């Protein structure tokens, strides 16, 4: 990644044997939970597009949802083209030529590319646009691989309430108010009812906790 | 977080693989007990509001908690921008507008933002405040979850006073004196009040140590 | 804690994950053995009272004791607030106010604050003075429940002395010379009687070695 | 491997043992699959060839992929003398000789002399063109190492699209599109054949999620 | 420790939690084999007389070991002060007084005052001095708990010469040349005496080697 | 070991416990295994005779191998003080005497004597100098230790040729090219003879790859 050393210019620095591990480890025990995107969006703090190829890279297996991130990122990097279309010409000393979407994504661009346009003055944060394109891809794999759907998630006749807010919410979060009451089994939709159409979730848990 | 390096200055650095395994893992290992609290604000030492948002994220599961956490830093976020009014116009150069309730919790404010109200002098300390509403909202759901009332903590017959103590103080950190001596075990309470009022727990423990 | 970086200045930097997770683990494998003290003692090393109370905050259960703790570190403070009474009236610009107890304990003092006694010249080391009264209730705490004592330490007819005299030692180290002899078996006391009332330790242990 | 310190010069460090550690494992316990070259080119940033040559001693085993690998290598320095012929002459003050084949393969060069060319300016980046020549060796181990052919990934008459995607690309990543239509099951093909010759994979993927 | 920082000067810096787990592990897992003595030399290395304590403090058990360790540095501490008698006056400004035996031990001197004497120009390492100190009761313990004798290593009549002279030099290692031909088997001692009086050891274990 | 850090002066560091268990742990897990040898030469990056003789002296156990290292730096340093010898005479100010060969061993020099002939300009390597000492006798006890003859290596009747050649470079390693064909089984070396005499490796394991 990019880093600011202990002077205030931003300088390159390899990837860490910790980041990469982590990385393939979080994928290997939670393949694409919601979870996973904050994880990724930490692990790659400052990357260059390199290092978000490398992080893709090393992912083993789940080949399909990688296949379908190469063609969100194709998409992204097609409308980068159509709103910045590069203007030929020598590129002037010291300076950096225009991003392709490709280039964006590592794929015809060098390190030293990368490096140029992410330290430039002012920078073009092509580690942050690449990681906004996996990210969004990466949130179609999460949506597209969730299994429940929010009108399944009901509470049970003797589940806690408890246990049915964590099954409703973590269901709505991979999916990405008033149907968690319509959920809600006959004893606990009851007292939500005489509760008030403005109660809180720590109101509502609270009532039926039982 | 943002560190100091160096020199002088007030430096951002990456979120370390090292801090965000150990916040996932202590969330895993003990849920909603009062030691996670403390745990939770030295991980986040000098956090920005995106790394306590990236520390919440993470977490999967318990998102009845992390859901009631939301409506909390929505609540404190709300009486931010009654007491704190944005007051419009241009922003001089070289300095930082005013943060909003959503700006201090990373909803509406990017990182160089948050960066430059904590760098700035005086800092705004947005992470310091947003971490004391997260705090907040995360000692509303200890208090929730504790399972057990400091009323039906009592000693057994036979249970040792120290193991006694032991689940009463534990108990009553979870709900956040002279009780400690009514809920003794009548062979205890014996020594207990011959002992005297203003006597001190080593001296209570010392008197029923068997 | 407070460190000294590249430069001569004494800088403060968050509390590591490491050592929160090292001070965490010896208390759950170890509890208050003695060898925990100095532990603590080592992973606090230049710590402020924030990660003082940070390390012990983190310690689930065993609140019996830490409660304890509590009540050993407010009569240290209030002989403190004895012995050293706040003198009113406006403090000078770049110093710092007088510390009350509750200031070295870090209940009513913020983390610059703290910064400000520590890195001070010359410094008010508060950490240090904390840190003495934590290792001062936690001794109380090693001998409260100190289970042996060093009168019912002796050796088996069979016990080899080695073994013997690393339990003699253990349990005076909890607790807190002729005694060794007296308590060996009459084989062993036979041959330490003949030795001469001047003999060292390796001098004994080998005598009864067998 | 070759850093940039806190100034602006490119400095040799020492291989970390959690570098030398991460590739002995990643090889131990994936052998040659397919993302393990990303992770042997992250693993090796900014490697000199001693660096190199050392992750390749470093592996126990598979001696006939590394044997190969030793082939290969031979075969691009080969190439790299007969393109970049060495012209004798005194060496001039400050300066560096041009590597030859076995100077990029660390084999004929000194550590320094190493370090000499990739602090260069311009930079001689022997340990770039050296991990080029590794990685086309480690590729033709993978592709020789492939077990199976993409021509018999087939999906089951029960196979889940998700699973024979996963297995299709996983495939023909290791061997390095209108196939995989015509090798899905009966029922998946008649609904992707219906869905129009341009779908994308998520739209594939839809179609037949059953 | 005191180590040097980016700048020439020699800086205190705390011990870390990894020196700190490193020696308590190979103590419980390795207890007094000889080679526990360099991993101690190496893990306190730059180490002051508070960091040499600190690693003989977290030890627990083994206080038998421990407390015959305390003997032999209160010997060598009496050794100092009958060579070096600290002579009284007033210390001159930016100077430091004489160690005592007590103030090498770390006994009777604060920390900066061992930061004294160990960054300053000339240097008194009070450091090593208390170490080797330590390294010689340490010592001490290993011969003492040597449990076999060199006499009684004496190769199987079927044991492989390779295993018969690893028992023989680790027995030796620990206790502290032609005994190794005389303890050897009829079969390999008739294969040696006709070897010659000045054959090497490879070339003694490759004509024995069977 | 010595280290360049911040500014361009090489500066010794201490041994990290990271280092110092890679090598114990490297050791214990694969013996003198062919890959053990780039193993301790890139944990020894930059190492002192007394890092050096420290990553030996940790190791417990093949002490008849470590006897005979001990062997093989004793002839070394011998023939190093017979084509250097010491020329008597006072040594200048701010400059190092001529070392030894027990000098470079780390037997009678001082650490400040290494220190003072690596960073000398220009430097004396006595650390690169030990370990290509070392590196030589443990290439001694790797082929002493290798337990097959590359002659015993033969293909079996139906094992794969790609086992079989993994077995032929791995004893081929440890003892330290027509030979493979002529150990083939039958039917692969039939395959080979028509294959040609200038078959690259690759060549020959896919056209026996059944
Ligand atoms: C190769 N490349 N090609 C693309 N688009 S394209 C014309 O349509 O094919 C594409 C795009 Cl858009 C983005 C980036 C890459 N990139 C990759 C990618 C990263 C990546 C992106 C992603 F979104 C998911 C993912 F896992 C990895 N690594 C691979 O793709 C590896 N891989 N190989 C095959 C093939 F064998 F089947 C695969 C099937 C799924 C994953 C496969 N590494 C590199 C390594 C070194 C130097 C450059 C690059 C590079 O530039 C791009
Ligand atoms: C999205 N956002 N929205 C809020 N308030 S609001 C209008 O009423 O909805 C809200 C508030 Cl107050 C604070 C901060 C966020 N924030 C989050 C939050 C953090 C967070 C706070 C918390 F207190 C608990 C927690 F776990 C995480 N992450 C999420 O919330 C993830 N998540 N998603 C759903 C949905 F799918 F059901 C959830 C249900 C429980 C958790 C859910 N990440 C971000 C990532 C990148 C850039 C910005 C942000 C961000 O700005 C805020
Ligand atoms: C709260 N506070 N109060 C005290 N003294 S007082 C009036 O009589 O109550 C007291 C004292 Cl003397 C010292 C320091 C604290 N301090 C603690 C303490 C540390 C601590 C000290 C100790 F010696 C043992 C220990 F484990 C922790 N954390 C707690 O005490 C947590 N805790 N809570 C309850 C209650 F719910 F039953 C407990 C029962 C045992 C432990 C409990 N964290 C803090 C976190 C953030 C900002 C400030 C503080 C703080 O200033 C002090
Ligand atoms: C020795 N050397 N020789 C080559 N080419 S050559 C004339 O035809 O033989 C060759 C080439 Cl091309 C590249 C580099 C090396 N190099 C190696 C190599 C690295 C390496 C490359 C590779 F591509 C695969 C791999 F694993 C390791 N280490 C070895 O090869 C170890 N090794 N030994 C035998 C023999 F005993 F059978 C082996 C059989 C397979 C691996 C073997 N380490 C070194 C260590 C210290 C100082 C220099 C060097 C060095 O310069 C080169
Ligand atoms: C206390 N002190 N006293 C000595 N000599 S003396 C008059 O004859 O008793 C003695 C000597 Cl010579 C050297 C150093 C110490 N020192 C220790 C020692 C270290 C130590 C040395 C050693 F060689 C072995 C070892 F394990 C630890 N820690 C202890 O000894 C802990 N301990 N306590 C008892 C008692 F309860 F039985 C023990 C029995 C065996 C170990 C015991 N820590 C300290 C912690 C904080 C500030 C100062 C100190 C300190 O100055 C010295
Ligand atoms: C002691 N010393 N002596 C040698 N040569 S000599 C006259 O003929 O005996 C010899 C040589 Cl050539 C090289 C270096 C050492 N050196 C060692 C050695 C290293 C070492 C070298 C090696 F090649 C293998 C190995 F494992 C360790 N550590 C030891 O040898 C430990 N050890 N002890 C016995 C005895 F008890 F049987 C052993 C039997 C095998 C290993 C033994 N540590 C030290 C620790 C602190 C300060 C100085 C030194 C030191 O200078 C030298
Ligand atoms: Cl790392
Ligand atoms: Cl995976
Ligand atoms: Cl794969
Ligand atoms: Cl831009
Ligand atoms: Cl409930
Ligand atoms: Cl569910
Ligand atoms: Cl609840
Ligand atoms: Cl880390
Ligand atoms: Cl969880
Ligand atoms: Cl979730
Ligand atoms: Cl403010
Ligand atoms: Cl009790
Ligand atoms: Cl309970
Ligand atoms: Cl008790
Ligand atoms: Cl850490
Ligand atoms: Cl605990
Ligand atoms: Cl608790
Ligand atoms: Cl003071
Ligand atoms: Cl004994
Ligand atoms: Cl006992
Ligand atoms: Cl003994
Ligand atoms: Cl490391
Ligand atoms: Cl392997
Ligand atoms: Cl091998
Ligand atoms: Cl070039
Ligand atoms: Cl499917
Ligand atoms: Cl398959
Ligand atoms: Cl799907
Ligand atoms: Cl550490
Ligand atoms: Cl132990
Ligand atoms: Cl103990
Ligand atoms: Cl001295
Ligand atoms: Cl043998
Ligand atoms: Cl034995
Ligand atoms: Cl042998
Ligand atoms: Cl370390
Ligand atoms: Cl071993
Ligand atoms: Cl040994
Ligand atoms: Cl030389
Ligand atoms: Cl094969
Ligand atoms: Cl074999
Ligand atoms: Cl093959």
């Amino acid at each position: 990644p990019i880093v600011q050393n202990l002077q205030g210019q931003m300088v390159h620095q390899c990837i860490s044997p910790r980041t990469l591990n982590a990385w393939v480890k979080v994928v290997e025990e939670k393949a694409f939970s919601p979870e996973v995107i904050p994880m990724f969006s930490a692990l790659s703090c400052g990357a260059t597009p390199q290092d978000l190829n490398t992080m893709l890279n090393t992912v083993g297996g789940h080949q399909a949802a990688m296949q379908m991130l190469k063609e969100t990122i194709n998409e992204e990097a097609a409308e980068w083209d159509r709103l910045h279309p590069v203007h030929a010409g020598p590129i002037a000393p010291g300076q950096m030529r225009e991003p392709r979407g490709s280039d964006i994504a590592g794929t015809t661009s060098t390190l030293q590319e990368q490096i140029g346009w992410m330290t430039h003055n002012p920078p073009i944060p092509v580690g942050e646009i690449y990681k906004r394109w996996i990210i969004l891809g990466l949130n179609k794999i999460v949506r597209m691989y969730s299994p429940t759907s929010i009108l399944d998630i009901r509470q049970g006749p003797k589940e806690p309430f408890r246990d049915y807010v964590d099954r409703f919410y973590k269901t709505l979060r991979a999916e990405q108010e008033t149907l968690l009451v319509q959920n809600a089994n006959p004893d606990c939709k009851t007292i939500l009812k005489a509760l008030g159409p403005g109660a809180t979730l720590e109101e509502m848990m609270t009532a039926c906790q039982g």
